[PDB]
């Protein structure tokens, strides 16, 4: 009864119900019911399980206002809780699609981080639940938009980039000191809160480090404009990198904010992938840049090989780069100072910073087994 009480422990009630409910799910097919045992079970339990499924958090308890972001295996809806009228962002992952086209385990870390970091820098998850087709992650909704939309609507001044970069650095470092590497740092994944401050999201790509502070992966992950050369090189086996691969992407982000184009752009993927590997020969600023001395400096210090990449030793040697000199904040209080863009929000459901958007088995498969334990209620 002890381990049962722990919502992190593998055998809490949320888990025990998921299994029982996953069992009925994966067994109630006319083919399989031709086994006596399976029918005996589904007889004794199908009525109760259907009643139970109704009492558990389900997709229907959420008014859906707009789809505000799509993705590889699902979408993110702006939803309002019908019974409590509270407003959340709800990510949906498709069990169908994760099973076929994925490692289909990325979601545990993504949930665990958003449910337990309790950091100013990490989007907070309140509920994880599921049904026969989908995983659901219910999180605080960030009404400021992402840094993509913002760069889309402003001539970003270095004062601002000095602000946003610092917040991303503190956030990546927060994520880091929790043992995790965020392998997919893009302006798409940096979100702005009610007051215009940064929060990281989409931890689909997170990997916990070992005690030596490295990860050993053997598949290239991320998105191509931002892939670091070691992760890109790691696709060929013997991938050994540390958290410095995030600072590479922080580099790409500063470049894109100030220049307006990604530093290793190419018409094709193979072009970008090649341009990344050849970064000593391919990184150049446009002659008509109007980029600062220290700005171009910091960016070049990020976009180099991992052996010599700035931030290798720690976060403290990024903070002290002259690019960060400013009459507007210090490093230990930047989330307490005013943000360069504060969203004019009229309502709790303001969606303005957002643009608009199985087989039946013969025998037993157990397609719902990977998802036992995902349900969680804070
Ligand atoms: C392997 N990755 C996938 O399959 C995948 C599936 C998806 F649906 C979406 C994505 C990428 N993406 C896009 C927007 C997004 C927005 C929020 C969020 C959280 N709180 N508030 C919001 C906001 F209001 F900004 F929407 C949280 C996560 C994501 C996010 O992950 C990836």
């Amino acid at each position: 009864e002890a381990l049962i009480r722990d919502p992190r422990s593998p055998i809490n009630v949320e888990s025990l119900l998921d299994g029982l409910n996953s069992l009925v799910l994966d067994l109630d097919f006319p083919a399989l019911r031709k086994n006596k045992n399976i029918d005996n079970f589904l007889n004794r339990y199908e009525k109760i399980v259907k009643k139970i499924r109704g009492l558990q958090m389900k997709a229907e308890d959420y008014d859906v206002v707009k789809v505000i972001g799509r993705g590889a295996f699902g979408e993110v809806q702006l939803v309002r809780h019908k019974a409590s009228q509270k407003v959340y962002a709800m990510k949906l992952l498709s069990k169908f699609e994760m099973i076929k086209r994925s490692d289909s385990a990325f979601f545990w870390e993504e949930r665990d981080i958003m449910a337990f970091a309790n950091s100013p820098w990490v989007v907070q998850l309140f509920y994880a639940f599921q049904d026969d087709r989908y995983l659901y992650m219910v999180m605080e909704y960030m009404p400021g938009g992402d840094l993509v939309n913002l760069m889309s609507n402003y001539d970003v001044p270095e004062k601002w980039a000095k602000f946003y970069t610092a917040e991303v650095v503190l956030a990546l470092d927060a994520i880091h000191s929790m043992g995790l590497i965020h392998r997919d740092v893009k302006p798409d994944n940096m979100l702005l809160d009610k007051h215009g401050h940064l929060k990281l999201a989409d931890f689909g790509t997170c990997m916990k480090m070992d005690e030596t502070g490295m990860v050993h992966c053997d598949t290239a992950v991320g998105t191509p404009d931002y892939i670091s050369p070691e992760v890109l090189k790691s696709q060929g086996g013997d991938g050994f990198y540390g958290r410095e691969c995030d600072w590479w992407s922080v580099g790409v982000f500063l470049y894109e904010m100030l220049v307006g184009d990604t530093p290793f752009y190419a018409d094709s993927l193979v072009g970008t992938y090649s341009k990344i590997m050849d970064h000593k020969n391919s990184l150049c600023f446009p002659e008509d840049a109007e980029i600062s001395k220290h700005a171009k400096n910091l960016i070049c210090a990020f976009l180099t090989d991992r052996e010599v990449r700035l931030g290798r030793n720690g976060v403290e040697e990024i903070r002290q780069h002259p690019f960060f000199k400013n009459d507007q904040w210090h490093w230990d209080n930047i989330r307490e100072t005013a943000a360069p863009v504060v969203p004019e929000l009229s309502s709790d459901i303001d969606s303005s910073n957002f643009d608009d958007i199985f087989p039946i088995p013969k025998a037993f498969v157990g397609n719902q087994l990977p998802f036992i334990g995902f349900t969680y209620y804070r």
